[PDB]
DNA sequence: CAAGGCACATGACAACGGTGTTCAGTGCCGCGTTGCCCGATACCCCCTACCCGTAGTTGACTGGCATCCGGGCGCCGGGTCGCC
C-alpha cells in the first residue's frame, strides 16, 4: 500500500547507495524510517513573485 | 454262254449309355459378428451435524524487554570533532 526502500543499496558504503542524493546517512536514517519530514519541492519563484 | 433273279452286309442313318460337366439354386457345415436382457454405476435430489467467521462482553486496571563484554584481526572507509 505504501513504498519503501530497498535495504541493499542504502545502509552501507558509499559506493552503492551512491550520495545519489546530496543527503548523509543520519538523514536517510531519519527519514525512510519515519522520524523527520522532507521538503520534496517548493515553488520558490511563486514564493518571489 | 449272257442276262436276270434272290441272300448278307453295307454306306449312310439316330438315338440310346453312361458319364461328365454347366448355371443356378440352395443350403451344410465351418468361421465370425449382432439384437436383446439385465446389473451396476454415476449423478440429480432431500435431511441435518458441524466448522468457521463475526460481534459483543462495562467497578477499576495508562511505558517493557533483557541485553552486552574473555572472537580476533585486520583493514577500509567514512564520520567527527579538535586544531591552529
Amino acid at each position: 500500500a505504501a513504498p519503501v526502500t530497498h535495504i541493499w543499496y542504502f545502509k552501507g558504503v558509499p559506493s552503492r547507495l551512491g550520495y545519489l542524493l546530496d543527503l548523509a546517512p543520519k538523514d536517510l536514517e531519519k527519514v525512510i524510517y519515519f522520524a523527520a519530514y522532507m521538503i520534496t519541492f517548493v515553488d520558490e519563484e511563486r514564493r518571489t513573485r
